[PDB]
């Protein structure tokens, strides 16, 4: 956790917020200490205090996994971490609990469309702040390269090839 990405966490925390606000002012929500839906009553204007945060607590996390780990693919890449931090936590419940099968319990290769796009959202969402603030960020000519690399093998079926001759 970088230092100014950390000073950044807060500002990002609560333009998400800000965010979320004028969607939660769209839909309407006004501020009120009881707990309800169906009176559209909510003490932090459904989120409550700790699901506030919900959100903000894994992108320090997402952070490192991006510093322990070009654009799409670390879109992609936190799109599998979101949904396999989901997976590890519902399997770890199910296996305490003996309950059923999800049919998310599959390699990330095999999901449905909705479900990566669901990650994938929230994926985007953080990352966009990250390229507004100027972090350049990759995973961490090659048709040449790959020419060379063929000729270098060449050489090597050459040698091979010159030592087959001689015999």
């Amino acid at each position: 956790i970088p230092e100014k990405l950390e000073y950044f966490i807060n500002k990002y925390a609560e333009h998400s917020h800000d965010k979320w606000s004028m969607d939660k002012l769209a839909n309407g929500w006004i501020y009120g200490e009881i707990y309800s839906d169906s009176s559209k009553i909510q003490p932090l204007m459904l989120l409550s205090e700790k699901e506030k945060e919900i959100y903000r607590w894994p992108i320090k996390e997402s952070l490192k996994t991006m510093l322990a780990w070009d654009l799409h693919a670390m879109a992609e890449m936190m799109a599998e971490n979101y949904h396999n931090i989901w997976a590890k936590k519902k399997k770890l419940e199910l296996e305490s609990k003996g309950g059923g099968n999800h049919p998310l319990l599959v390699p990330y290769d095999t999901l449905t469309a909705k479900e990566k796009a669901k990650d994938r959202e929230k994926a985007q969402d953080i990352f966009k702040f990250l390229q507004i603030s100027g972090y350049v960020v990759s995973r961490g000519x090659x048709x040449x390269x790959x020419x060379x690399x063929x000729x270098x093998x060449x050489x090597x079926x050459x040698x091979x090839x010159x030592x087959x001759x001689x015999x």
